[PDB]
């Protein structure tokens, strides 16, 4: 809802970010979770 959930799928592009102690970690190309 607020943030995005650790593990989650975040999008460094459109859409919300995860907050205070997860990150967006690319995975590929086109592929980003919190981590």
């Amino acid at each position: 809802g607020g943030c995005l959930p650790h593990n989650r799928f975040c999008n460094a592009l459109s859409g919300p970010r995860c907050c205070s102690g997860l990150k967006c970690k690319e995975l590929s190309i086109w592929d980003s979770r919190c981590l």
